[PDB]
C-alpha cells in the first residue's frame, strides 16, 4: 500500500499511453457506490476528457465520469448516461463526489460541496465487481483502446470510493477534510500501477 | 405516524404518476394561511412545474404555487392568479413562504427570507377546508387529472402550513430554522401517502 | 398619537383613492427641512409614482419626491425640479433622505446612506407651513385630484421630517435607525387619517 | 488661517464665476511636489472638468489635474500632459494623490489609495512658485479666463500639497486619515479667498 | 551587494536602452529552477513585453517569461515555448512564480498565488550557468540586441530565483511574504548593474 496523501498524479502531456490503473480487491458486485476525487485541468474549454473510468469485460463504461465540451459532467453507469450541465466553467481545481444507488437509481452529483439535483439512472442494475479502474484515460475495452482526444491532462488526486451512498453530512466531512474511511478504494492506502508519462507531485489544491 | 425531519421527497423522473398526498386535520375554512416549503429542481429553465397544489372538491386551484417559465412564481388562490417576477434564476435549493389574508387580500411572498412586495388577491374569499393537498403534480380535478408536463422533478421538503399569517420575524425563524409549530400541516407530524416513483431521502439543503 | 414603530402602510392596489394624510403641527414656514422614509415597490420598472407629496394652497407640488420611469428620483420644491438619475434599479426596500436649505438652495439626496451629489434648487424660496401631506398619492389640488397612474403600490414607512438640515452624521444614524427625534413629523408620534384601501402591517425591512 | 477639517467646498451649479482661490505661502520653486484631494461629482458622465489648477504668469497650466471625458484623468505639468485612462467610472467620492519629481520626471497617480503605474513627465523641469491656485475652474490666465464647460460641479476638499514626493507608505496614511503635516498647502490651516457662489458644508465622504 | 528590499526598479519610458543586469553567482548548470517576481505595467493591453530574460551564449531565450498581447504569458526554456493564456487582464500589480524540472519537464506557473495547470516542457534539458539575466528588455544576443517593442515599461522587483522547484507550500509563503532564502538570485542581496533611464523607487505593491 502507498500513502498518496497530499500527493497528486500529474498527466502533463496529451497522450494515449499515460495512465494509472487502480486496484480493487472487491469481492461482491456494487448495488451502490460513491466516488470522490479532485481534478484540475484547462481542457474544459478545448475538449472533453475522462475523469474516472471504471470498466468490466462486458461493459467498457461501467462507471464513467466524463466532462463533455460545452455541456458539463456526463455521468454514466452501465453504459447509460445523464448530464449535469455547467454553463460557466472556471479554471480552478474542482472536487466532485458522485454516488449511485441501485435500489432507487438515484444519482447524486456534488461539485465543490454543493449538490446538483438528484436524477434517475439504471434502477435495478448491478455494477460488476471484476473491474479495471483507469485514471488519465477513457478505456474502450477491459484495459485499453484509449483515445488520445479523451485523455485527461492536468492533475487528479484524493480518489476515494465507497460501496454505499454517503449521506450529505458525510460528503461535507469529505470536502472540508474531516477524517473518513473509504471501504472500496482509499487514497491513504492506494494500490496502483503507473504506465507511461505520469508523475506523482505535491497537490496544488488546499 | 411519521416525522420527516431532515428528510425530503425525491421525484427523480418526469411522470404523470409519481405524487404524494398530504393530509390535514382542518375543517374550519381558511380565512388566512401561510405555507412554507423548501425545494430544489433544475426545471426552472426548461419548463413550468407545480410546487404546491391545493385543491378542493369545488375548485382544482384553491391554492397553487407554480413556476412559470421565463416569468417566475405564479401564486393563485380561488383560481385567481398573481405573478411574482423572477428576472434571473440560479440553480440552488430555494425556500419560499407565502401567506394570504382574506380580511385584506394581501399576499406576501418570501424567497430565501427576502420579501417580495405585498399584493392584493381575492379579498373576502374563503378557502375550503375539504382539501386534496398534493406534492409533485398539478391537479386539475380533486386529486387527479395530473398533467405530466406540469410535474415537479427533484426534491421537496419542510412543507409547513399555518391557518394564520406569520409575522416577518417568524418567517425569518422558519428560514434560519428556529423552533416553530404549524397547526394545519406539520412536517414533523406529517400524515401522508405516496404513489409511484417517489423516494424519501436525506435533504440536500442545510 | 400613534407609535407606528415596526409598522408600515401597505397600498396593495392601484387606485386614485387609497391614501393617508399626515398632520403636521407646523405654524412657521420652512426655510429648511429634511425628510427621510422607507418605501418598497415594484413599480420602478413600470411607471412613475409619488413617494411623498407635500402641498399648499399656493402650490400642489410644494415638496414632492417622485420616481420617474427610466429617469430616477425627481425631487421638486416650489414646483422646480432636479433629477437624481439612477442608471439601473433593483427590487429591494429603499431608504431615502432629502434635505434642502433656502439660505443656500443646496439639496442633498441620500439613498441607503450613500450621498448623492449636492445640487441647487430654489435658493431663497420659502416652503409654506399650512400643508396637506399625502402618502400613497400625488396631489394636484390642495388635498386631492389624485392621478391613479402616479399612485404608489407597495409599502411606505419610517416617514420622519425635520425643519432643519441634518448633518451627514445624523443622516447616517437615521439610516442605521439609531436614536433621533423629529420635530415636524415623527413616526413614533404620528397623527394621520387613512382613506380607502390602506393597511398597517409589520415592516418588510430591517 | 481656517481649519477646514470635516468641511468641504460645494459648487452647486455650473458657472464660470464660482471658484475658490487658495494661497500658498511658498516662495521657492518646486523641484518636486505631491497634491492629494477628495472630490465628488456626477459630471464624469457628461463633460470634462478642472479638479485642481495651478498657474503662473508664464504658464496657465503649470499643474492641472483634469478629468477628460471618455478618457480618464489628465495630469499635466508645465503644459505637457499624460493620461491615466479610466475605462469604468462610478458615482462616489474619489480620493486622488498625484506626485511628481523633476529629478526623474516620474509621476505617481494614486486613485482611492490604489496606485497607477509610474509615468515620466517633464524630466528636469522646474515649477514656478509665483503661482495662483484655483479650485472649481480651469485657468487660462494667471487668475482668470475661466471656462464654464470646464468648471467643477459638486464638492472638493482635503486639498493638501507637499513640496516633495510622499512615499507609498505615507500616501496610505493620507487615504486612511492618519497623521500628516503638509508644508505647501494644509487643509488644517488653510488660507483661501472664496469668490462667487461657493459654500462650505460638512463633507460627504467619510 | 545591495539589499533592495521594499524597493523596485522603475522603467518609466519605452526604450531599447534602459535595462538592468542581475549577476547570478551561478556556476553549475541548472537541472531545475524557480523564479518569482513582482511587476506592474499597463502595456498588457497594448503590446507584449519581456518580464524576465535569461540567456546563454548558445541561446538568447534560455529562460524567458514573456507576455503575449491577447494571449497571456509565454514561458520558454531552451527556446521552446508554452502559453498560459489569460482571457481577462486587470491593471494591478501581479506576482508570478514559475518552476521547471529537467527530470520531468513539468512547468508550474503561479499567478498571485493561484496555480496554473502543470505543463510539460523540455524534458531532460539543462540550463547553462554562464548566463546573462536582464530585466526591462528582451535580449536577442547574449547581452544585447534589445527590441524597443519588447521592452518593459513600469515596475519590476522582488526578483528571486532558486535552483530547485519550490513546493506549493513554499510558494505560498513567498506570496504571503513569509521568510525564505533564494540561492541563485536574491532580492535581499542583489548584485546588479543599471544602464540608461532606470530608477530605484519605493515599491507600489503591498
Ligand atoms: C461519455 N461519452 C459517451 C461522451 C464518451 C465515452 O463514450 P465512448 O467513447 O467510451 O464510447
Ligand atoms: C398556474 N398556471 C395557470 C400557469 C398553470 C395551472 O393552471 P391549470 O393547468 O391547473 O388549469
Ligand atoms: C412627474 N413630475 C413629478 C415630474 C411632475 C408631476 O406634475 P403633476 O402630474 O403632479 O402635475
Ligand atoms: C485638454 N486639457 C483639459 C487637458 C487642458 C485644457 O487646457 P485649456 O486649453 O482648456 O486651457
Ligand atoms: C515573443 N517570443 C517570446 C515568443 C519570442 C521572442 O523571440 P525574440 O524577439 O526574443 O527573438
Ligand atoms: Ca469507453
Ligand atoms: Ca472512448
Ligand atoms: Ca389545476
Ligand atoms: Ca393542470
Ligand atoms: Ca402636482
Ligand atoms: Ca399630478
Ligand atoms: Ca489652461
Ligand atoms: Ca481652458
Ligand atoms: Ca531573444
Ligand atoms: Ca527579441
Amino acid at each position: 500500500q502507498t500513502d498518496m496523501s497530499r500527493k497528486a498524479f500529474v498527466f502533463p502531456k496529451e497522450s494515449d499511453t499515460s495512465y494509472v490503473s487502480l486496484k480493487a480487491p472487491l469481492t461482491k458486485p456494487l448495488k451502490a457506490f460513491t466516488v470522490c476525487l479532485h481534478f484540475y485541468t484547462e481542457l474544459s474549454s478545448t475538449r472533453g476528457y475522462s475523469i474516472f473510468s471504471y470498466a468490466t469485460k462486458r461493459q467498457d463504461n461501467e462507471i464513467l465520469i466524463f466532462w463533455s465540451k460545452d455541456i458539463g459532467y456526463s455521468f454514466t453507469v452501465g453504459g447509460s448516461e445523464i448530464l449535469f450541465e455547467v454553463p460557466e466553467v472556471t479554471v480552478a481545481p474542482v472536487h466532485i463526489c458522485t454516488s449511485w444507488e441501485s435500489a432507487s437509481g438515484i444519482v447524486e452529483f456534488w461539485v465543490d460541496g454543493k449538490p446538483r439535483v438528484r436524477k434517475s439512472l439504471k434502477k435495478g442494475y448491478t455494477v460488476g465487481a471484476e473491474a479495471s479502474i483507469i485514471l488519465g484515460q477513457e478505456q474502450d475495452s477491459f484495459g485499453g483502446n484509449f483515445e488520445g482526444s479523451q485523455s485527461l491532462v492536468g492533475d487528479i488526486g484524493n480518489v476515494n470510493m465507497w460501496d454505499f451512498v454517503l449521506s450529505p453530512d458525510e460528503i461535507n466531512t469529505i470536502y472540508l477534510g474531516g477524517p473518513f474511511s473509504p471501504n472500496v478504494l482509499n487514497w491513504r492506502a492506494l494500490k496502483y500501477e503507473v504506465q507511461g508519462e505520469v508523475f506523482t507531485k505535491p497537490q496544488l489544491w488546499p
